[PDB]
C-alpha cells in the first residue's frame, strides 16, 4: 500500500522529511515493492496536533511530530521532554537509543499509537529581541511554547509568561509583536524564518525533546505480522541516516544565521537549571516516569 506521513516542516529537505522518506525506500526494500510511504510536509495535513488525531482515528498511517504535543496524550513522552535531562546530545542518543526510548515508543500504544522511532531534534534555546543570560533575564518575556502544560511550567519556571502556540502561527506572532520570544533548536530558528524577526538566540539548551514518529495502531494491526516488522525496521534504521542530516543541517543553519545577523549567547545555563527542581516535581509523578528519569541519568558515558 502506499501510506501518508505527515511533518509540520516546510523544506523539503528538512532532515525529519528526508528521515522518513528514507525509512519508505527501506520499507520499499524490505516488503519487496509492496509498501511506499508519501511524506506530506508543508503541514499540508494539519498542525502537529491535528495530525496526531488523524492518526489516532487511523485516518493518517504516519505523523512525524515533536514529542512536545505528544506530552499530554502519551505521558511517557513527558520525560526526554524534560529539562536538563542529559548531558548531552550523546547522552540524548544513548538513552533514546536503549530501553528507555523503547519501552516509551511502546508506551503510546495504550493511546492509539505505534511508536516507531526518536529523531533529533537539537537542543532548543531561547530566542528573543535581547540577550537572555540569567533567568532574571527572562522575567515576564512573553514566550511561545508548544501545546503542552509540561512546556508552560518548564519556561514559567524562569519566571517567563509562556504562551502555547502551534508552530506555524510563531513567525507572524514575532513579526508582530503578539510575542517577544520562543525557543527552538537553530534549524527551526532558520527555516521557519523567525531569525527574521529576532536577532539574539541566547543558548539556555534547556530541553532536548527529540522528535517521534508514530503510527496509528488501527492501521498497524491490521497488518500481517512480518509486515509490522518491516516498518519497525525501516523506521528504526532511519535513525542514523536522519543523525547524519541533522548534524549536516545545525551546520547550515548555524551559518545561514549568524550570516543573517544574528548574535548567538552564551548564557549561564546553571541559572535555568537552578529553576527546575519544582517541574520535575510536578510532572514526574508515576512510578514509570520517576524510573525512567533515574534510568536516563544512571547511563554511562562511552
Ligand atoms: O516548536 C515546534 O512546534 C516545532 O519544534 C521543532 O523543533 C520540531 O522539529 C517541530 O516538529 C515542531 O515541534
Ligand atoms: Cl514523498
Ligand atoms: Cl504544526
Ligand atoms: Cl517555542
Amino acid at each position: 500500500t502506499e501510506f501518508r506521513s505527515a511533518d509540520t516542516h516546510n523544506a523539503d529537505d528538512y532532515p525529519t522529511v528526508a528521515a522518513v522518506k528514507y525509512m519508505g525506500e527501506l520499507l520499499e526494500k524490505k516488503s519487496g515493492g509492496k509498501h511506499k510511504i508519501k511524506v506530506f510536509n508543508k503541514q499540508a495535513l494539519g498542525s502537529e496536533k491535528e495530525t496526531i488525531d488523524q492518526v489516532k482515528i487511523g485516518a493518517l498511517d504516519f505523523t512525524r511530530v515533536n514529542v512536545g504535543p505528544m506530552n499530554a496524550i502519551c505521558p511517557l513522552t513527558q520525560v526526554p521532554t524534560m529539562p536538563f535531562l542529559f548531558s548531552s546530545i550523546a547522552h540524548m542518543r544513548k538513552s533514546l537509543d536503549g530501553p528507555v526510548g523503547d519501552e516509551i515508543l511502546k508506551s503510546c500504544e495504550s493511546a492509539g499509537f505505534i511508536g516507531l522511532a526518536f529523531y533529533d531534534s537539537g537542543a532548543r534555546s531561547i530566542y528573543a529581541k535581547k540577550p537572555i543570560r540569567t533567568v532574571a533575564d527572562a522575567k515576564g518575556l512573553k514566550i511561545r511554547v508548544q501545546q503542552s502544560d509540561l512546556w508552560v511550567a518548564l519556561v514559567s519556571a524562569m519566571g517567563a509568561n509562556a504562551t502555547p502556540m502551534p508552530y506555524g502561527e510563531v513567525y507572524t506572532g514575532l513579526k508582530t509583536g503578539l510575542i517577544d520570544a520562543a525557543e527552538n533548536n537553530i534549524p527551526s530558528f532558520d527555516t521557519a524564518k523567525h531569525v527574521e524577526a529576532v536577532k539574539v538566540y541566547s543558548k539556555t539548551e534547556h530541553s532536548m525533546a527529540p522528535e517521534i514518529l508514530v503510527m496509528s495502531k488501527i492501521i498497524y494491526d491490521k497488518l500481517p505480522k512480518a509486515e509490522q516488522d518491516m516498518i519497525r525496521a525501516a523506521a528504526k534504521e532511519s535513525v542514523a541516516f536522519e543523525r547524519q542530516k541533522w548534524d549536516e543541517q545545525e551546520a547550515k543553519s548555524l551559518a545561514n544565521v549568524k550570516a543573517a545577523g544574528a548574535e548567538i549567547v552564551e548564557v549561564d545555563k546553571k541559572s535555568f537549571q537552578a529553576v527546575m527542581g519544582p517541574v520535575y516535581d510536578k510532572f514526574m509523578t508515576t512510578p514509570d516516569m520517576k524510573r525512567l528519569v533515574k534510568a536516563v541519568q544512571d547511563t554511562k558515558a562511552e
